[PDB]
């Protein structure tokens, strides 16, 4: 009944130009993703999927996994999925966006300087105190409400992104750089990439033979390790089921108790 | 329709003992106070009042002020209204409370050690994973939702608690120690004590001749400066209106623009 | 059933021009004030209030207190409430009034010379002996009846207006100059300003933190001590009671026995 | 029938967000102004007026003059009307605008670097070749069509902005800095400010006693010379005509032949 | 319903020649001007206008301003608007007028000698006592009725005509010579020229950049200071409002209270 997408609070507060709310109905669902599928697709090269685990509990245990939207022709920065705070200005092309969305992106990426600049140059516009202050108050408040509930400050599950001493707390440089992203970014990454190795109680399940995406200082980038880029039809004998060839986001390791 | 009191999320998660929701209907109102009047009275020696300002705008400008619940007989720590983080263990008598309320109080007062202790000794109880984890998750989540929206990190009004260079940003030790309280504590204090000097645009209004409460390292304490304690009937020629003799919370200075 | 206001006996004894009796119904009540609220407001910057004392007797003990009708913009002589006998000609603008009211004011202020002048120049008018003598007889008689019952000659309670040796009979210059006013003036002042310190039996109650009005040689003037003038809306979140911001008359000290 | 406003070709080429065409019907008229009144008001503090000249020819000779939209309270950069190329980033707040409008403004101000940046970072967006290239082609083509017809390269009237050797070609620093603006800026300025001294054939007409606006390195700014700012009601005995108190744009000198 | 123009009482009391009443209907209105617009135009080079003030009160505050009827070709005495008592014989060409109008002009200009001459040489005519005495009585009585209600003897607003110590009572020679005109002349001048600087309460409004007319010993003359004479079409792209180029009477300074 209430939208839970951080990009759902997008309004063009220019007082004469309109905006849109193209979020899919899945935004209202408390699936864990604080972003609707439509914005998850149009901004990141990412789509949502559910993943079933028919473990010994015989329960309908469902986790969340992601989907590439990048094929093979595009190389380099075009293959990125979630950029880090260092190099997202160029990839996101912030100037194309509306100020509500630049503010949301900077809050996601913790750019206090950018927020300060947008705030102290936005006051120069006319009609600011009439409704611009109230609307920016509303958008900033709801964005912080979405952001703080995902804050990585441990609550009151153990995830790793590299295979280094799997039966331990040791992690690679990917894990330590991933800890540097904000709460919303960390939550989105955690819900997006599923671990190719899962530890339930004391047993192990391997969903993917070998990792699909990679984590670098540039961020979550869909650059397949040690090989040519995986085929992706992108898209939008008949008796056998289709078995769609969509490439998922498989990376890391997980320790699960109880 | 939705409760906005931090003490409204009080549940006795002992699985057999009950709890209460004695919040007054004013909790649902978005008055600014993130606490219902009933808990504001039963925990702090504080009650709510509205205050009108018939300024040049001729608008129905209403601010929030507070009320003592302490008379004259009680002295010392009994006269405190909002203790600081240093000395609230003794005044609040935390052990009398339920664990939901100790957790709420420690979150209000930023006692990470106390939260860690309650979390790692609460897991020892039986039936924890069944519903205790879920209920503590709910209470902690709603408490952090209430707390973060009041966080003193400036948004995207200038309040002082001492008379030192009124036409400047200079403030006394009271202001600098008041900055040390958490977001909820700062918001409650700001909504509670009204400034005896108000600056609207470029003119000044003095509501109270001289300050009633005081701010010390012990906290907000209703110790009247340089004199015997103010009379307070506590309580719960007929033609003339009653003019109730309730003693309010008047302290500080305010700068208001537009 | 009988009016007890000194200004209720106002008649324009010009034999062709009319008069008014705008006294509120509280004039008939034997509240102690020998003046109706309407004249108390239109002549002095004063309004009536009752004040409750929920002392150890648990009785409905009500005293009388007053209210300013002056804001902040008016300064100097405009801020006076009850002028002394020295400087009331200018503030009251006696010439604007009718002769009944000048006579009443001079009787209140013990101006025997002014009464002599008005009496020996009023006889010059025509039709004097017909009814003017009888009507001036009636008004003077009722005015003296009101005045003598308030005469400060001790009857057959100890009030002070300065804080000098509170546990003694010592008083400041304000008390000794206040003794110089006539009986009606002293009674009106005593019923108007309530003591910020009250002594009941052997215990003390402080209603006001610090004094609001002041007593000078000019009289009772609403000049707040050592600070800018108190805000007063003058006039003539909704769930919480209004708590009107009317500024009262608090000054002095009282000793009460039994 | 065809729009002649440079700001009329404003389209939000984000492929899902809309735009507006709020130009007044005067845009279609070939009045000389290459901007509609609505954009002339919303972007510059400028409004349009016609000015009659009942000279010896007895013809209905009409010229174009402008109107301030700034009062007295706003000072400094807020008083500017047409900024120069040096300091228009801050006053116009380019980031608030859509890319069509930033491109139009940079083309008006001859910011080749800004155009290069917007062009080589706009290609990064998706769906660019589909319609974004065509729409940016259309907008850039029509903007250059509007700009080139106003190019200050003399065609195949003599205007000055300072009083220095009026009967000569000598001009102040204002004229030489005004020559530095682009064709559209020069045309807008020339149509906006009317010369307080006009020379028709061999005779002189003085419309304004003394100049209203000023020309500085900052640009056309409505800072009245040597005095407090002129009163301007802004806005949006009855028998006499209103004589509106709108403040016009009067500055300079003109030499007119035939 | 009753004419309030001093020139409306013009009758040719030659008993056989007629007269005219060409006053416009605005004469009946109590606008403050004691002269109809038709005579204000035909005698002085002056026309009426109203001027709006959209101050903070948001009220429809209208003052009175005047209009030149002189262009640029006429120089010297032809440019005068209201001559002083020293040099009005030549400019007004009194001999052209009828005796009613010479008498009115001398009464306006306080020429007791001229009135004495016209009275003691008018009695020489035949038929004087029949109706000439009665008609001259009527005209002189109504002229004095118009004149005395404008007498500069302060009633039971502070106007200056020079900029010398604006925040004070200091005034130039123009003010002291303007005090020398009669009541009707002073009232006409005050209603005619509007102050280029107005002080309302404690704030300042500048309607005109710099003064249009001037005050000299010769009188109110429309000689623009330090420059060539202002263009005036005299008289009696279509989408934009006309903005008439009529030159007003702006001079002086005003202090207004309440």
């Amino acid at each position: 009944r209430v939208n839970r997408c951080i990009f759902a609070s997008i309004v063009s507060f220019d007082a004469c130009i309109t905006y849109k709310s193209p979020c899919s109905p899945d935004a209202y669902h408390d699936d864990g993703w604080f972003i609707c599928n439509n914005h998850l697709i149009k901004r990141f090269k990412m789509s949502k999927m559910v993943l079933p685990i028919f473990d010994e509990d015989d329960n309908q245990f469902k986790m969340t996994i992601a989907r590439h939207l990048v094929g093979n022709k595009e190389r380099g920065i075009k293959r990125i999925l979630i950029p880090s705070a260092t190099n997202y200005q160029d990839v996101f092309n912030l100037n194309s966006m509306m100020q509500a969305e630049q503010l949301i992106f900077h809050l996601i990426y913790n750019n206090e300087n950018a927020v300060n600049t947008i705030c102290d140059n936005l006051k120069y516009t006319e009609g600011f105190t009439s409704n611009t202050q109230r609307v920016i108050h509303s958008v900033y408040a709801t964005t912080k409400s979405i952001l703080d509930t995902t804050n990585p400050n441990t609550f009151c599950e153990l995830r790793f992104f590299d295979v280094t001493n799997a039966r331990a707390l040791r992690g690679g440089a990917g894990d330590q750089l991933f800890n540097n992203y904000s709460g919303f970014l960390q939550n989105l990454i955690r819900r997006a990439v599923a671990p190719e190795y899962l530890q339930i109680d004391t047993e192990e399940l391997r969903f993917r033979n070998c990792a699909t995406c990679i984590i670098d200082e540039t961020g979550l980038v869909a650059s397949v390790p040690d090989g040519p880029e995986l085929y992706n039809p992108i898209r939008s004998l008949s008796g056998y089921e289709e078995y769609p060839t969509y490439v998922p986001l498989f990376l890391g390791y997980q320790i699960i108790n109880s």
